[PDB]
This record gives structure tokens, C-alpha cells and sequence, in this order.
């Protein structure tokens, strides 16, 4: 059945588009409405050097959710 949850491919993705602005904070989410992610370097993990970070160890993810998408 349909998953209904963000996949790894597309956080991923938001990963390489904010890479820039990456941190310990928490990013904006990753759409402006509906369903999306928002990520940041683990606590522990802010000594790493940024090539370098472990996609499941060292990035934290949640779901964040926006507004309605309008037509």
C-alpha cells in the first residue's frame, strides 16, 4: 500500500539543497505545504567535518506539516 511517509531518496535530496545552511538547528521544512521534512547534524555529531556525516547516525529527521496545498 502507499507509504505515506517522507523516503530516505527524498530527504536526501533536501539534504544536498540546504547543505549550505545545515546544522545543529533544525532546517525549515523541506515544502512550503502538505506533508515534509525538517533535518539537522546530531548533537554529538557537530565536531564532524561535513563530508563526513552518516546519513542514519549523524542527520536527525523529523515530519513536519504545513498548510493545506492551495489549487
Amino acid at each position: 500500500y502507499v507509504e505515506f511517509e517522507p523516503s530516505d531518496k527524498h530527504i536526501k535530496e533536501y539534504l544536498n539543497k540546504i547543505q549550505n545552511s545545515l546544522s545543529t538547528e533544525w532546517s525549515p521544512c523541506s515544502v512550503t505545504c502538505g506533508n515534509g521534512i525538517q533535518v539537522r547534524i546530531k548533537p554529538g555529531s557537530a565536531n564532524k567535518p561535513k563530508d563526513e556525516l552518516d546519513y542514519a547516525n549523524d542527520i536527525e529527521k523529523k515530519i513536519c506539516k504545513m498548510e493545506k496545498c492551495p489549487h
